[PDB]
């Protein structure tokens, strides 16, 4: 199903940000570089562990890193040269958006950002309730529209926020606390919701996948599913990686079970990626599995280091290691 096209070490949960002609790719150790084909166009050295990235515009033309110390940078994707570089209140763990004259930047604080995409200068912010123990991790932002984002919250909430003035638009419960106790309140909605013509679905971390329709406003299911990860859709299904390393599809309209696969069990999955007819999730032991539309396990490749995230743009299928290392295959 997948061939190999490139396998490259990065010098020195982050994501690669593909480029027409190539791709930018961030160490964790403060070394960004923008690829062209196989090849290094150029390096930008952040001075700092890199938390957040890599956030790009569909225009493939603005790069943007956060960093551990709260650090915001902003890069020519041609060049590699910073239009600015700002200091938040707060780091990021997940890449930034950037809709419209809009970075969109969530927080460890709660706090969503949203900065001027020339200047870098804080525009709004709107903060979300994050219990005193969250789970490690967060949604990047989605611009639905171009007057709405959706943020997926620690507090297990999608909010909608304007993107010009970063007022609620409107929110939606998914996760729920069982109590007051640390473990309990766990109710991120970690993975970035994903949304289809005007269909949305997100999970979260204690249990709940829902389903949503934009247009009435309505709830159309709730299911069961703990994850941090981003989901995917697949024709009719819904199909996410569970925290124990279930891969489970529901039907995106009824929110009825049509499959789960326990093969991968305690794993540490991936998020799931549609490929064409097949699905595709990646594992800690490097290992990415390739799912039949019937969540039957077909094949398998192989890289080295542990797989957090992948990504997939095109026709080709990207996931960057915990080891710095930056596999892509094609499909
Ligand atoms: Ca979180
Ligand atoms: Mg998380
Ligand atoms: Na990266
Ligand atoms: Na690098
Ligand atoms: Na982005
Ligand atoms: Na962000
Ligand atoms: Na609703
Ligand atoms: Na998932």
């Amino acid at each position: 199903v997948l061939t190999q096209v490139s396998s490259i070490r990065l010098d020195q949960d982050l994501q690669i940000a593909p480029l027409a002609d190539g791709m930018i790719a961030a160490s964790r150790s403060g070394i960004v570089s923008g690829y062209m084909g196989e090849s290094i166009a150029w390096q930008y050295n952040a001075e700092d562990v890199i938390t957040g990235g890599v956030g790009i515009d569909d225009q493939g033309s603005v790069a943007v890193i956060g960093t551990r110390s709260g650090k915001l940078i902003a890069l020519d994707a041609r060049t590699g040269a910073a239009r600015w570089v700002v200091e938040l209140a707060s780091s990021s763990l997940a890449p930034a958006l950037i809709s419209g004259d809009k970075v969109i930047v969530i927080t460890n604080s709660g706090t969503i950002f949203g900065l001027d995409i020339n200047s870098g200068a804080t525009v709004w912010q709107y903060a979300t309730q994050v219990p005193n123990t969250s789970v490690r991790g967060m949604a990047k932002p989605l611009a639905l529209d171009a007057r709405t984002v959706l943020i997926g919250g620690a507090d297990g909430r999608i909010h909608a926020l304007d993107t010009m003035t970063g007022a609620p638009v409107w929110t939606r419960r998914v996760g729920l606390a069982m109590g007051s106790g640390e473990i309990d309140q766990l109710r991120d909605i970690d993975g970035t919701p994903t949304v289809v013509d005007h269909y949305l679905y997100a999970a979260s971390y204690s249990g709940q996948l829902a389903g949503f329709d934009m247009t009435t406003g309505r709830t159309m299911f709730v299911s069961e599913l703990s994850s941090t990860k981003k989901l995917t859709t697949l024709a009719d299904a819904v199909i996410g990686s569970s925290t124990d390393g279930d891969v489970v599809a529901f039907n995106r309209m009824t929110g009825e079970k049509l499959w789960e696969n326990h093969d991968l069990k305690y794993r540490g999955l991936t998020n799931p990626v549609t490929i064409g007819t097949y699905i595709a999730v990646g594992d800690a032991d490097g290992v990415v599995h390739i799912l039949n539309h019937q969540g039957q396990i077909i094949s398998r490749a192989n890289t080295k280091g542990a797989l957090t995230n992948l990504t997939v743009i095109n026709n080709r299928l990207y996931a960057q290691s915990a080891d710095g290392v930056v596999t892509v295959w094609q499909f």
